[PDB]
C-alpha cells in the first residue's frame, strides 16, 4: 500500500532524455550499466506519468479504462522496485530484471486500443467540444509519447541483451524501409480493393549526388509512420479513381540536407478540406463509433522530428516526415511533469478572443 | 479629453464581420445605408484594437512607436464621431465623410513600418526570448488583422462612391493574378540577379475538368500573397543554383474542390531546415538588424483561408494558399476584445512540461 509514495518520490526527478549517439555506444558494454541505470529512470518516467494520470478529473479517472491502465502501471513501477536494493555481480539478479522488462512490456501491450476506449466512452458520456479535445489531445500526445521512450528504453535492453544496436540501425538506408512499408500496403490494398497504384522513389542527396541515402535510426519506428500514410494513401487513391480507368502512382522523395532528412509522399486520392486535416490528427474526433496518424506522429517527434500534412482538396495530398539527419540532433523529446503541465489543464474556455 | 471615454464605449461592442456575398450586393446602393453603418462599425473596430493596446505592458505603451500609432487611431475614432449627430439627406453630409475616410487612410499608411521598429526597440530593450516572441506574435496578429479588416471597409465604400464592387472581383481569374505576381517578381529578379527562373502553372478544376478557375476574391490581397511568395522562391532558386546553368522553374498548381481553392508554388530552391521555418513568420525573429509571409498569412486567414510552408532541406520549398471556394464561406476573421483575450498576455513562462 506504499504506491503513491513511490510515485510521489520518483515524481520529483526529471527523466533523462538520451541521444541517438549514446544508444550507438552500447553485447556486454556491461548490462550492469544499464541495469543500475533502468533500475532509476523506468520508476522516474513511469512516475512522471502516472503523477499526471492522478491529476485530471475523476471523471476520467473513474473510467474502467483509466484505471485499468492506471493499475497496469502501478504494478510494473512496484515489478521493477524489487531491484532497488539487489547488487549486480550476480548473474542472476539482473536476468530476473531482463524478465521482469519483458514481462512488463506484454502487460502494457494493449494500452492504446484500451486507452482509445477511454475516447469513445468520454464523448458519450461528457460529448465532443473543444475544451474536452483540447484536454484529451494534450493528455494523450503526453502520455503516448511517455509509452514510446519506456519502450524504447525496454527494448533496447532486452533486445541487446537476449550491425544493430538494440533497435537502432546505424546505416539505415531510408529508401529500403519506404520500399517494404509500400510492398504490405499494396499487398493488403491489392485484397480488399483488388487494384493498387504502383511507387515510384527519388533521392536527393544534396551533399553527395549520388550516395544512397542512409541515416542512423529505428527502422521499425519510420516502417510504421510510413506504413500508416501509405495505406491512406492509396485508399484515398483507390477510391478517387473507382471510375477512372487510370491510377496514379504514389510518389515518395528523400531528401538528405544538412541537419534535415525529409520524406514525402505524394498522391492523388481527391484530397482533403483544410478543415478536416486539422481533425485529421484529433484522437476526440478521429474515434467512433484508428489512431495511425496522431501516433505516427508523435514517433516522428519523438527523436525531434514531425511529421505533416497538406493537401489539395480535388487532386491530392503531401504527406511528409521530418527526421534528424545527425544522430546527435537526435534526443528524445520527453514530457515532465512541472508547475508548466500543470496549467493546460485548467483550461477554462468560453467565449474566445475572436469573433 | 474623452478619448478614453469613447473607446470604453464603442469597447462594449463587438465587431460585425462581414460575409463577401453581403459585400457583393452593394453605384448607390444608399452610401446612406453605408454611412450610417460604417458610423458604428469603423469606431467599434477602431476601439476594441484601441482598448487591447491599453492593457499592454507599460514598456510596449512607452514607446514612441506604439505611442505614435496609438495617437493616430485615437484621432482617427475622433475623426469618424463628428458623424454621430449628422444626419444623411444631405448629399453633402456624407461627401464629408468618404473625404474624412481617405485622409483617415493616409494616415495610417506607414503602421507597418513603424510598428516594426517598435519590434527592435524591443528586441535591443528587453532580449528576443520566447514569452516576448509569442506576445509580440499573439498581438501584432489580432493589430494587423484588425487593421486589414477596418482598411477593407474603408476602401469598399471610398472605392464603391467615388464588374467590380469595390475592391472585389466576383470573377477572379486565380491563374491572371498569378502570373501578374509573377511578371513583377520576375522583373524584379532580372533586374538585381539578371537571371530568373520560369513558371508553370497548371490547373484541377475538380467538378468542371476545362471550365477555367475564377472564384470571387480580392484581387490585390491575393496579388500581395502570391507576389511575397514569389520573391522568396525566386530569391531562393537564383542563390542555390549560382553554380549551376541549370534554374529551375517555378510551378504553381490552381486546385478548385467543394469548398476550398488551393494554389501550391513549388520551387527547387534548396529548401530551408524545419527549424527555421518556424521561425519564418515571426515578427520578432524576421526583424533586423520584412513581414511579407507573416503578413501574407493573415491576408489569407481574413476570409478563413491560410498560407502553409513546408520545404526539403537540400531540394526545395512548397507554399500552399488556402483560400474558401465558395462566397458563402468567405467571412471576415476578426479579433475580439473579452476576457478571453486578456489571458493571453498573462503568459508566465518559466521551466515547460517538456525536458
Ligand atoms: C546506461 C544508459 C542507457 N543506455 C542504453 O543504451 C540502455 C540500453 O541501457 C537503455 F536504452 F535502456 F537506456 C545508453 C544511452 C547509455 N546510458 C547512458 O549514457 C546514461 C545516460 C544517463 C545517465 C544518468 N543519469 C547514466 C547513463
Ligand atoms: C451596409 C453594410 C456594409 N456593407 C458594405 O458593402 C460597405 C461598403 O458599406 C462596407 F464595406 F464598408 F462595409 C455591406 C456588407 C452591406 N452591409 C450589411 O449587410 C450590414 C452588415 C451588418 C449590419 C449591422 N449591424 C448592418 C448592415
Amino acid at each position: 500500500g506504499s504506491a503513491p509514495k513511490y510515485i510521489e518520490h520518483f515524481s520529483k526527478f526529471s527523466p533523462s532524455p538520451l541521444s541517438m549517439k549514446q544508444f550507438l555506444d552500447f553485447s556486454n558494454a556491461c548490462e550492469k550499466t544499464s541495469f543500475t541505470f533502468l533500475r532509476q529512470e523506468l520508476p522516474v518516467r513511469l512516475a512522471n506519468i502516472m503523477k499526471e494520470i492522478n491529476l485530471l478529473p475523476d471523471r476520467v479517472l473513474s473510467t474502467p479504462s483509466v484505471q485499468l491502465v492506471q493499475s497496469w502501471y502501478v504494478q510494473s513501477l512496484l515489478d521493477i522496485m524489487e531491484f532497488l536494493d539487489k547488487d549486480p555481480e550476480d548473474h542472476r539478479t539482473l536476468s530476473q530484471f531482463t524478465d521482469a522488462l519483458v514481462t512488463i512490456r506484454n502487460r502494457h501491450n494493449d494500452v492504446v486500443p484500451t486507452m482509445a476506449q477511454g475516447v469513445l466512452e468520454y464523448k458519450d458520456t461528457y460529448g465532443d467540444d473543444p475544451v474536452s479535445n483540447q484536454n484529451i489531445q494534450y493528455f494523450l500526445d503526453r502520455f503516448y509519447l511517455s509509452r514510446i521512450s519506456i519502450r524504447m528504453l525496454i527494448n533496447q535492453h532486452t533486445l541487446i541483451f537476449d550491425k544493430h544496436i538494440g533497435s537502432i540501425d546505424p546505416n539505415c538506408n531510408v529508401s529500403e524501409v519506404v520500399k517494404d512499408a509500400y510492398d504490405m500496403a499494396k499487398l493488403l490494398c491489392d485484397k480488399y480493393y483488388m487494384a493498387s497504384p504502383d511507387l515510384e522513389i527519388q533521392e536527393i542527396n544534396a551533399a553527395n549526388s549520388k550516395q544512397p541515402i542512409h541515416m542512423v535510426y529505428v527502422p521499425s519506428h519510420l516502417y510504421h509512420m510510413l506504413f500508416e500514410l501509405f495505406k491512406n494513401a492509396m485508399r484515398a487513391t483507390v477510391e478517387s479513381h473507382e471510375s477512372s480507368l487510370i491510377l496514379p502512382p504514389i510518389k515518395v522523395m528523400v531528401a538528405l540536407g544538412e541537419e534535415d532528412l525529409s520524406i514525402k509522399m505524394s498522391d492523388r486520392g481527391g484530397g482533403v478540406p483544410l478543415r478536416k486535416i486539422e481533425r485529421l490528427f484529433s484522437y476526440m474526433y478521429s474515434t467512433a463509433p484508428g489512431y495511425g496518424l496522431p501516433i505516427s506522429r508523435l514517433y516522428a517527434k519523438y527523436f525531434q522530428g514531425d511529421l505533416q500534412l497538406f493537401s489539395m482538396e480535388g487532386f491530392g495530398t503531401d504527406a511528409v516526415i521530418y527526421l534528424k539527419a545527425l544522430s546527435t540532433d537526435s534526443v528524445e523529446r520527453l514530457p515532465v511533469y512541472n508547475k508548466s503541465a500543470w496549467r493546460h489543464y485548467q483550461t477554462i474556455q468560453e467565449a474566445g478572443d475572436w469573433c
